DNA sequence: GCTGATGCGTC
DNA sequence: GTCCGACGACGCATCAGC
């Protein structure tokens, strides 16, 4: 029999044979080390096509040898516990994980924390650290389905003392780990596999696997490589077609618990016949590409007529009305938000004509002040409870701004152009001020009308504009293009938006792609009255890899053992390295917000809270400035008042 | 019963 | 352009520690 040790499993080898090259036997549970070895081969390469090939080899072996393990292997590859709408959560972050690592090795938690920060990867700590769990019975090798089941066991532990019970399971995994298993167990619990391969590449690998090695054959499979009889050109075309069948099905039913059973019993070619868009099952939403100006919009939408719509500052609400009366509401990430919006559920009868029997709406839920009849900031919206049984205790009302209709009266509109979907939205749904209204829109290609419309959207409490084609490539087919829309935010344009010069007072050690480097920095404004620097926000995006390496080498020279007495951070995360205040950086943000932690400008707007920056990003170093020329706290308060 | 640290999801 | 993973503020919900 095939007695290959999984430590030598090589799913990246040439001429991979699903049966003979697997490190397990027919009917045997897929070993977790097989998955870990696949992860190693994937993280070693940078070309997605190579990663997809390697994963597909693993999946073809699972299909051929252990079909029941396909679903857990996929979820482990995605680092997910299940369908997003089920709401499974590990309840385990770096905190609980590092505590588990410490106990499993007898080390002090702070020593474990320090090492993980230096290496920028908890997996390398769990890998290299030495276990202290002296067991008198060598544990059996971990299996993929067993590890996945233990992860779901962790997620189900709730209530007081549950943290210790979660840690006991985690420790049980580590003691059974061999070779590279501990590294990826810890990374999975940390939420940072660092594969370079995610949903789109996992789907590509899955469609390729079940296409090359069809499921459901008598063992041993007579057809183990269905591409051997095709030319390279025909093989590529065939695999891309099969890949699109799976992609467009998944974007309408992003639920592996539903797809994989059908895939194993009926095959991929027949997948659309057994899995289709239906109210009650969330679908992948259409996303938007950032655009830096009106001119770039025209260039992208040359010839194609398009519409402009207010980009409201709320939360996406995918509203499902099932045939029968049941209503469900999903987030942009397919999370179930139904229990969050009892006021919307009781509102659905008002928004539709008697002929509407089912639908899927794409809306933005925006906080709404019914007394003033005005949109309220996104920050107010986030104060709503996550579960509210009684709509009578809601304190922050919401107004739905609908902008798309994806499903209507039992028929999918995914293949209809926006012009038609928008017309069906207007013809079948009813507006009520402050409760359910159509997104404010403008149909034009005049640059001056758009710039004016953009200016009004901001005055009307919006982030800018969304731009969408009406008839050319204007469908709702996410598998063809997920970012089919354009977003034109104020803070994208040149010379527009809040720009601040802030002092770098601390650095945080980078993780993953930032390991061995500084991944983030602590910034401060200058409080002129007290001659102190006040932390305002952290910063971790906007610089190239080259800039980020120069910052590391230059700021290293400013590392202090202890903070300066005139630097105030209060509730901010203590930096891994305090920095002698010197470097001044130009930073752009979308908005200023009242912060629960940052002291910057405390007392100039509110007695207790300071001010922070929404979506800050690095622009450039101000080498012509010292800390005393940084943006002052008083200026921060002025910007905040001018904003509100 | 209270508070602050942790987890996770929203943008 | 796609895909991916670095990184942000802040809120509710949860739970350990007191
Ligand atoms: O910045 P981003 O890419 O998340 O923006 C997209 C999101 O913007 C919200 N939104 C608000 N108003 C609209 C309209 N009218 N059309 C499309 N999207 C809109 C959504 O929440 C969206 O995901
Ligand atoms: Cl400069
Ligand atoms: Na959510």
């Amino acid at each position: 029999s095939n007695d290959m040790d999984p430590s030598g499993y090589n799913p990246a080898k040439n001429n991979y044979h699903p049966v003979e090259d697997a490190c397990w036997k027919p009917g045997q549970k897929v070993p977790y080390l097989a998955v870990a070895r696949t992860f190693e081969k994937i993280e070693e390469v940078s070309a997605r096509l190579r990663m997809v090939e390697t994963l597909s080899n693993l999946l073809r072996s699972v299909v051929a040898l252990s079909p029941p393990d396909l679903l857990p292997v996929l979820y482990l590859s995605l680092n997910h516990l299940g369908p997003p709408q089920q709401g499974l959560e590990l309840g385990v972050g770096d905190g609980v994980l590092l505590k588990a690592v410490a106990q499993a090795t007898g080390r002090q938690l702070e020593s474990v924390r320090a090492e993980a920060a230096e290496k920028g990867d908890v997996g390398l700590v769990a890998e290299n650290s030495r276990s202290t769990q002296r067991l008198m019975l060598p544990p059996p090798p971990l299996t993929a389905s067993g590890v996945f089941s233990k992860f779901r066991d962790i997620a189900r532990l709730t209530g007081s003392a549950s943290t210790a019970k979660k840690i006991d399971i985690i420790k049980g995994l580590f003691v059974a780990c061999r070779h590279s298993e501990a590294r990826f167990i810890a990374r999975s619990l940390s939420g940072r596999l660092r594969l370079g391969l995610a949903e789109q590449s996992v789907l590509a690998a899955l469609s390729q696997a079940v296409s090359l090695t069809p499921p459901g054959q008598e063992f041993p499979p007579a057809m183990v490589d269905a591409g051997k009889g095709k030319t390279a050109e025909a093989r590529k075309t065939w695999l891309e077609e099969q890949g699109m069948i799976l992609k467009q099905t998944f974007c309408e039913v992003p639920d592996l618990d539903r797809i994989i059973p059908v895939l194993l019993e009926h095959g991929l070619e027949r997948l659309p016949e057994h899995c289709k868009l239906s109210p009650g099952i969330p679908l992948k939403p259409m996303l938007a590409h950032p655009t830096r100006g009106i001119s770039e919009v025209l260039k992208r939408f040359e010839e194609a007529a398009f519409t402009c719509e207010y980009k409201y500052d709320g939360q996406r609400a995918q509203i499902h009305a099932l045939e029968g009366g049941e209503v469900k509401i999903f987030s942009r990430n397919q999370e179930d938000n139904t229990g969050k919006y009892p006021d919307i559920i009781s509102r659905i009868p008002k928004i539709k004509l008697p002929s509407v029997t089912s639908f899927i709406l794409d809306t933005e839920a925006v906080a709404w002040d019914r007394e003033k009849k005005q949109i309220q900031p996104f920050q107010v919206l986030t104060t709503r409870k996550r579960k509210e049984v009684d709509a009578s205790e809601i304190q922050v009302q919401v107004c739905l701004y609908a902008f798309d209709l994806i499903y209507l009266n039992g028929e999918s509109l995914v293949r209809e152009p926006l012009s038609r979907r928008r017309q069906l939205l207007r013809e079948n749904f009813v507006e009520t001020e402050g409760e359910f209204v159509f997104a404010t829109s403008l149909d034009t290609k005049d640059i001056e009308q758009i710039a004016e419309f953009l200016e009004q959207s901001v005055k009307d409490s919006c982030e800018g504009l969304m731009v969408k084609t009406l008839d050319v490539d204007a469908t709702y087919e996410i598998a063809k293009r997920s970012h089919n829309w354009l977003k034109l935010k104020k803070d994208y344009l040149d010379g527009v938006g809040d720009t601040l010069d802030l002092v770098v007072i601390g650095a945080y050690l980078g993780r993953g792609k930032r390991a061995g480097r500084y991944g983030g920095f602590l910034l401060a404004s200058y409080d002129e009255d007290s001659e102190e620097l006040q932390a305002i926000c952290k910063l971790g995006t906007g610089f190239s890899d080259e800039e980020l390496e120069e910052h590391h080498q230059s700021l290293k020279a400013l590392v202090l053992p202890s903070p300066r007495p005139y630097v105030r951070i209060d509730g901010a995360v203590i930096p891994d390295h305090w920095l002698d205040p010197s470097a001044v950086w130009e930073v752009k943000c979308a908005d200023l917000s009242l912060s629960p932690i940052y002291p910057a400008a405390r007392g100039l707007v509110d007695s207790d809270k300071g001010i922070s920056l929404r979506a800050p990003r690095f622009i450039r170093v101000r080498e012509d400035k010292q800390p005393e020329q940084a943006t002052t706290s008083a200026q921060v308060a002025c910007l905040y008042r001018k904003q509100s």
